[PDB]
């Protein structure tokens, strides 16, 4: 009930430590990540006792600033030996904390901003260029941790959370949404063939916090891999309802990644409806959404 | 968790019951709404273990649809009766858990759509117009209620909390952020004298939960009010800090309003720039607060 | 061939008080403090000079976007005058003077709003002089051309003056009957329609000067086209957003006899009454298409 | 000055023709578009003298009402049998002249929702799904028409255009800014090497409107060609300003299409900061954007 911090930390470098050697499983060709270019969005959140009187008082001698924080962010960008944003939040806490004692909690958003690659042609051959990337707007990695300082100064992850935001899939037919409650107030038609369109955000958590770093890439989820789990889902089977949908996605992810313990859905649905007069349009604004853990 | 629900329920109607009879403050000449036109926005969302196989199996059975929940919503303020944001929450609440006797729990959040008066000449009288309103995109109050079946099937609220938001201030002068740790991550000069520019959104929850629907509306607390009090606050006292301005902002709160237990804020720092006096807007990183003021808090 | 900067804002204190305006009986507006002044600015240039800047990679006469910026701020301190529209033109001329390899400027000035809030000092409930409040609705505009004629003399070569961003509801008292029903028609008669138009209005004054605040009585405040705007909306039943906008325009052109022509640009975006049968009538957001409405009143029309 | 309409009418279909058979660049691996998902955005604009009383008069008699021009586009993209977003504007345009003889102007224009391709697994193989789409809010194709009655009741072209949108490219090297005027107003430090990140609109306009509509798919320029050029020149050349990139992706284009007349060009400046306090790091800016338009011929 007290904290303070900054939003919207903006840092990109190029030329992070290349993340090779990840598992792959058969719904995604993902097999690292490059990194010639890498762009995170960092939103910082601190609390501790000790920082009662800068809001009591109007006392900040405790108060490092949040343009500093800032700075503290994106200089350890450029120190940061890791593979993974996981990983990097992990050193900015830990370096936080270790450097302001006073700090009880810290906890730290990340979301990847995300770049395609491009194509190029030099004398006559088209290839992906190592120096032009396009920036994505569509679906994006994000990390989360929360950690302490406890009473016999040990540091501790409270919480931690790695994710996929972003992701808009429409599946043009094999979908029913039929069976539901009718009375006084449904006007909704039973439908055997909608073109479902959800929106996705899916968040998990591993066994093993130390998973999630890249240290043993051999056991990191990427969000990429994620991705392509839910869209072979969606492909294969015939969705009743976008509770089910998301259920089933869930329950190939934890098959695939038993190192995984929880995965978390947001889901919305965002279906077109058939024209006045196939052709669909855009609804009216109100949208269904769905939340929903599955567990190992 | 298991949830499910519909956001982005609209709703607009003229002639709601007006609300007056409150109770001033000398902060703000707030005296009533209204309600020739209302609009909210408002977002359900439901729970009970009886929705697992809508999950786990696809069976829709027990499954009210988001679209007959949006019916419920918009039909309900056609027939609410009361005054406030608040009870209309609590009406379609607990009409919902009567007609759905499956569902466990229900979740609303309500955004008051905003409409300010316009001018008219009438006769060669210009006066506030009755017809002709102008939709507000600046500050806006809120409600929140969650209400669940107990398992002896009683309903009870669990939680209410009340708000404003959307509150964007600036402070052209007298305003100190001064004494803050300078260290090898600091590059923030010390400034006695910057324009504040702060987003304030502001939520209070009553020690009795019937004050907040407009039965008795002396003991409604509007956001119309909070805002005035915020804006009062940050013009009396030279700030030191936006971490110290939401305090005295919140202890004024609880002074002018002894029904409510708490009141908790979410603010940005938006500051300007000296460009490269004239301002300009800075980069995008913006700082924030959490804080909450009790009655602990109290002089 | 052009190139500029977007989103230059800027935002100064104690701009010097506009005062003096001729008052209608449609608006209260008799001035504007200036305690807080804020604007948002787009300058675009070109010049046959500029060529080589494309063709060959040749900076030599550029003037960096980022230094139009700078002398666009730095401009706001400086200037003592009383309107967006003579902070554009001293804008204008000022770099038309300093960058004669520049053969034309285009600005557009967006007024930032900022709205009194209330106080008590010593007892007393009053306006603060120090805290605003940032508005998001309904701003004035402005836009001005210049150039540097092949005879080294400067002109404006456009100017007009607007409102943007005005979203007003009349929850009765209009109509929309006797369109065209034909196999395309689906929406009903309805001669009772809860209409919700945006409106972004821009007015030319038939002398530039008039524009600059340097005669204040001879200026059109945005404010008072708002209050033009909603008074002729309510006094009317309308019966179409087309005829509504004529009216209004005939109304402004009325009151400001130094204005040559307004022009409109406006949408429609009325409320769905709910699917759910119903007590009085809820309406809800419709699907996102929109009508809109382009059309220009002059003098000819009065 | 006397127009009205509707704007953001969308419309999905899937199952369109597809288009087929275009002519391929070095550039580009662009074929065709399946089309088993198309969307589009259209937005209308019509005119007339015979409209002046709807304004003047509130005289809806000769109005065809905004929705009913909706109803008009979405049913017209149910019975369009071409290929691209250029013809189905020039259907409905000639389809909306030919239904309502007191309409003297039609404007169009077009942007197309793009969808992305996903993955599915099928007996242990990952490829394309033909039924699971991505939405992108990335780049897509527009396009733009006007068209008039004439005195003598000929229907004539006398705008169109075609284009790319939301083209959003970073080049991390090889990118110079110096040389430009340093004077009282200058504090912009010259840079031999930053991170050029431009905002791309890209339009071109063809020399014969007939090469636009698909029927010819071998004269057809798509969007996804010309975004692959403008990649591959910022790739292939160290750039000197904005400016410079746009004239020399505007004559790689024309190049490339001899069918072509002239592009256009909409750029702006989104240049990340060094940050304030190893490899460089950088950050976003203040929201000022530098911008360009730029027209190439031939
Ligand atoms: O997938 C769906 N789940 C729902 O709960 C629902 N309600 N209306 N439509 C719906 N679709
Ligand atoms: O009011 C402020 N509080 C802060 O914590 C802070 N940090 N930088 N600027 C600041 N201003
Ligand atoms: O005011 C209106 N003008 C129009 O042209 C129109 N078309 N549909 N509804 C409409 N309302
Ligand atoms: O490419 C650029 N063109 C310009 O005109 C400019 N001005 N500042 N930076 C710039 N970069
Ligand atoms: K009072
Ligand atoms: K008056």
């Amino acid at each position: 009930v007290m904290y303070y911090g900054k939003g919207d930390v903006f840092a990109y470098r190029t030329y992070l430590k290349p993340l090779t050697g990840v598992r792959t499983i058969p719904e995604s060709p993902f097999s690292g990540r490059d990194h010639i270019l890498f762009g995170v969005n960092v939103k910082i959140s601190v609390g501790g006792t000790k920082l009662l009187t800068s809001f009591t008082k109007g006392d900040n001698s405790l108060v490092v600033a949040t343009d500093s924080m800032k700075n503290f962010i994106q200089k350890h960008l450029a120190s940061y030996t890791g593979t993974t944003i996981e990983g990097f939040l992990e050193y900015v806490a830990t370096s936080f904390l270790k450097k302001y004692s006073h700090i009880e909690k810290i906890s730290l958003i990340g979301e990847e901003i995300p770049f395609e690659t491009t194509f190029a042609v030099k004398n006559g051959n088209r290839a992906a260029s190592e120096l032009v990337f396009k920036k994505s707007r569509n679906e994006y990695a994000t990390a989360y941790l929360n950690m302490v300082r406890n009473e016999d100064n040990t540091l501790n992850i409270t919480e931690q959370q790695s994710g996929l935001a972003g992701l808009q899939l429409i599946k043009v037919s094999g979908n029913s949404f039929v069976g539901f409650i009718r009375d006084e107030y449904t006007t909704l038609p039973e439908d055997s063939n909608r073109p479902l369109f959800v929106y996705l955000n899916i968040k998990w958590k591993y066994k093993n916090t130390e998973d999630s770093f890249g240290t043993n890439p051999e056991n990191y989820v990427a969000a990429e891999q994620i991705r392509d789990i839910a869209t072979s889902v969606f492909h294969e089977t015939e969705t009743l309802s976008i509770q089910h949908l998301i259920y089933l996605i869930g329950r190939r992810i934890l098959e695939r990644f038993p190192q995984l313990q929880e995965v978390y859905f947001e889901s919305q649905n965002h279906t077109w409806d058939k024209i006045v007069e196939k052709v669909y349009t855009e609804p009216r604004p109100p949208y269904g959404f769905q939340c929903f853990t599955v567990t190992q």
